[PDB]
């Protein structure tokens, strides 16, 4: 009943062009194939560089709920049936990388083939995933490598970081000697991370691992040099253009209190790669500032498309 077109007649209001967002962000005729109780490998949102058995405890449109195996269900979280961090069962022997066992296990001690039996299950077919590393992986970086990244949870400290893992075409980012907790997945083209020297260039400080010796005498020549690190080549480098979205348009955006819902959103304000939403009908509190490429704004229309229900204005 509630539609865009008279939403935007009654507000004399336009919504961000289709072009504006990545094509990810904006594929609404891919179908989604997951189902309840299919099982998969994925990496746990709060530790990026660690992966999970998951479980697809719902599904909604191109979206669904995972489920960590033996964890209580206050870890699920919600994905797009897009998402490149989920892999297909087997993903993590194939790609030489490590898999945390469901809380009741030893990883040591764990296979597929009878995880599945005893949990009489089945796991999601791999033609669903975009993501299984059969594609070429992003040039110039390499896990080893060293750069200086922006600490988005903190955006005025800008640290030495490492290069811990690479799959598909995206690489993860570790602040050095930090908790993983501060790690995140980001490709070439992100505006948060610099080649060594950067922080030198640009009269800005830069900060050193947690508790390096000597702290304010840190010299990355001779931070290389100790741990025979290589720096991420500068021509890997390659920074995106700034975003085109304009206050006051329209779009579609995952509520980041419930996940579950997505609601009517105008971009209340800019800067050069983040735009800060609003949703529509509600308080300013809820505005919040978030990455023009993030996978959970879409443009209008997004939710019709693909299935999923759409929260109008409050009101």
């Amino acid at each position: 009943s509630w539609s865009w077109e008279s939403y935007l007649e009654e507000q004399k209001a336009i919504t961000a062009p289709v072009s504006l967002f990545q094509d990810s962000q904006a594929v609404t005729h891919n179908k989604n194939g997951f189902k309840l109780g299919m099982k998969l490998e994925g990496i746990d949102p709060q530790h990026p560089s660690m992966y999970f058995i998951l479980t697809v405890a719902e599904v909604c449109g191109y979206r669904l709920r995972l489920h960590f195996d033996g964890y209580s269900e206050c870890h699920d979280f919600w994905v797009n049936a897009n998402s490149p961090d989920i892999h297909p069962a087997g993903w993590f022997e194939k790609t030489g990388h490590k898999l945390q066992p469901p809380k009741g296990y030893k990883e040591e001690e764990f296979s597929w083939s009878q995880y599945l039996r005893s949990t009489r299950a089945q796991a999601a077919p791999k033609h669903l995933f975009v993501s299984q590393s059969h594609s070429p992986p992003p040039l110039g970086f390499q896990v080893g490598m060293k750069l200086e990244a922006v600490d988005r949870m903190q955006p005025s400290l800008v640290c030495v970081a490492s290069v811990t893992d690479v799959v598909d075409s995206r690489f993860l980012v570790h602040f050095d000697n930090w908790d993983d907790t501060y790690d995140y997945w980001c490709d070439p083209s992100s505006p948060y991370i610099h080649p060594v020297g950067w922080c030198q260039k640009q009269g800005k400080p830069l900060t050193p691992p947690q508790d390096y010796p000597d702290p304010d005498n840190f010299c990355w020549e001779k931070y290389l040099e100790e741990t025979g690190a290589s720096a991420v080549p500068t021509w890997a480098f390659k920074v995106r253009p700034p975003h085109s979205f304009l206050v006051n348009m329209k779009l579609e955006a995952v509520d980041r209190r419930n996940p579950a819902l997505i609601r009517v959103a105008s971009v209340e304000d800019v800067e050069d790669h983040r735009i800060k939403i609003h949703f529509d009908g509600w308080s300013h509190g809820y505005d919040f500032w978030i990455d023009a490429d993030h996978p959970d704004i879409h443009p209008a229309g997004w939710c019709s498309k693909t299935g999923h229900p759409l929260q109008p204005p409050l009101g």
